């Protein structure tokens, strides 16, 4: 074969697999039909996805992939303007004919800043990783067909010859391309149903100068240094600014609103969808009174999909192009990146020994199909607390404590590979958790409070219950599981900020 793995997008995801596998001595094809620069949303970074990056860099030597996991770093090594700073999750809550109110907030802070990723800057230099490490790229491309051999795959392009490789990596982030044609996508079964309108704006005033001041929240944290959610009945806005570092040098903010489309479609052009919802919300308005659209407003009907397989013989799709279910709590990176270090040595398993069937990657499936399940449960469940504050700020010390497990149990997984430089025995903890896609990773105790959470919320939807039912009978269930999440106080309802 002319090359072992062709990948398909040359976004973060489809740059950092060629990256490793080309550290790794194989021979790397990236096809994207886009080229760089160019613009992506998913730019909330996690603590997940923080340590997922680490790993990746630490797992195979490559020092420039831990530089993303850092504003500072990346700030430093990346460029001045390729991201803005994260010092938690705040959400703020709102309701339709009453004013909104400055104390129905919640913001857990971290510990350690993340990064607010600008997308053009930091695929650009992710590509740059894998060219340097010498996968070839190839941009701008059309690809005609793709078949799927006994001995190999076969890419075949307009205007040029055909490439064959060994083996095919679906990491675009939009469209699915090969899931397309094996026909795998779906949205049957999902409780996920929303659309989203996206941009980014410029002078888009802070939460404290628009909204209130850290002296009237109390919060820890300034919202503006925050990945900030203004939720509501039906949907949700996010302000990510780019423009909130201190030594950074971008002056845009993201912009994107959410509605569920059971409860409200829009009807009318995005700039008319936007306005109507900042008269419906007049403090979600504060925010934009001199602020600027800084590109096209993107609008996506149905953001959510899934796929019954992804992988097989001959091809794996990353799950991006298996599945997604919204940008609320960003666990579309997370499951990524995971992915990818899952994947990555079964690969150089399968390339060194010349053994290309389903079964070597059954675990990858199982871990991406899995994460998408539980990503529409969290969300699906997220989108019903949405109708009242109270329940929100129970519901959302659900999330957090399963959250906060998963990234302890990734920093132990950190911990343990940088002391032994076992990077066996990391594959084999990592596959051996008892609960791949799942926050917590591997906590039975937090996946059953995730669980009985999770009806009491389709329950509360589907019959319509009484919010301060729903409330208190999620607060019950976290006292009864508290003992066994991390001593955080996750059930003391008064405390709204939830400090590490
Ligand atoms: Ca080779």
């Amino acid at each position: 074969n002319q090359y072992d793995v062709i990948i398909i997008g040359s976004g973060i995801a489809g740059a950092l697999t060629g990256a490793v596998l080309a550290k790794s001595g194989l021979n790397v094809l990236i096809l994207d039909s886009a080229q760089h620069p160019r613009f992506s949303v998913g730019e909330a970074a996690t603590p997940e996805s923080g340590f997922l990056l680490r790993l990746l860099s630490k797992r195979f030597d490559i020092p420039e992939i831990a530089y993303l996991s850092h504003p500072d770093k990346i700030i430093q090594h990346v460029g001045s303007s390729a991201c803005g700073i994260k010092l938690g999750f705040s959400f703020a809550w709102h309701q339709e004919n009453a004013p909104s109110s400055p104390d129905h907030l919640v913001a857990p802070p971290l510990k350690v800043p993340e990064a607010h990723l600008f997308r053009q800057d930091i695929d650009y230099f992710a590509l740059m990783i894998a060219l340097k490490h010498g996968a070839e790229s190839r941009q701008n491309i059309k690809i005609e067909s793709i078949s799927l051999n006994d001995d190999g795959v076969e890419v075949a392009l307009s205007n040029a010859a055909p490439v064959k490789a060994a083996f095919i990596i679906d990491a675009a982030a939009q469209g699915s391309p090969l899931s397309r044609q094996l026909g795998l996508r779906t949205t049957e079964g999902l409780a996920t149903d929303t659309c989203s309108f996206f941009t980014h704006m410029l002078n888009v005033k802070s939460y404290e100068d628009a909204l209130a001041p850290l002296s009237r929240t109390r919060s820890p944290i300034e919202l503006f240094k925050s990945t900030l959610h203004h939720i509501f009945e039906e949907g949700w806005l996010w302000v990510i600014p780019f423009n909130n570092h201190p030594q950074g040098t971008n002056q845009l903010c993201s912009i994107g609103f959410q509605f569920n489309n059971a409860k409200y479609r829009p009807t009318e052009a995005p700039e008319i969808e936007f306005r109507k919802l900042l008269k419906k919300y007049p403090a979600i308005g504060e925010h934009f009174k001199d602020a600027v659209n800084a590109r096209e407003w993107i609008y996506a009907p149905r953001i959510n999909y899934r796929s019954v397989q992804n992988v097989g013989d001959r091809f794996c799709l990353l799950p991006q192009a298996t599945g997604f279910i919204d940008p609320l709590f960003s666990r579309g990176l997370i499951t990524t990146f995971e992915s990818i270090l899952r994947l990555a040595p079964k690969v150089l398993d399968a390339a060194r020994s010349n053994r290309w069937q389903r079964e070597q990657f059954i675990e990858v499936e199982r871990h991406c199909l899995n994460a998408v399940a539980t990503n529409d449960q969290l969300v699906s469940c997220s989108y019903e607390a949405f109708s009242d504050f109270h329940l929100w700020n129970v519901w959302h010390r659900v999330w957090l404590s399963g959250s906060n497990l998963g990234s302890a149990f990734l920093q132990k997984l950190l911990h343990d590979l940088e002391h032994s430089g076992d990077a066996r025995q990391f594959d084999a903890a990592l596959e051996a958790v008892r609960f791949p896609g799942c926050l917590s990773l591997d906590s039975p105790a937090y996946e059953s409070l995730f669980r009985q959470s999770c009806q009491v919320m389709q329950q509360a939807r589907e019959q319509a219950r009484p919010v301060a039912e729903t409330a208190n009978a999620l607060h019950e269930l976290i006292k009864e599981h508290e003992a066994e999440l991390l001593p955080l106080g996750y059930s003391r309802i008064s405390n709204r900020f939830i400090l590490k």
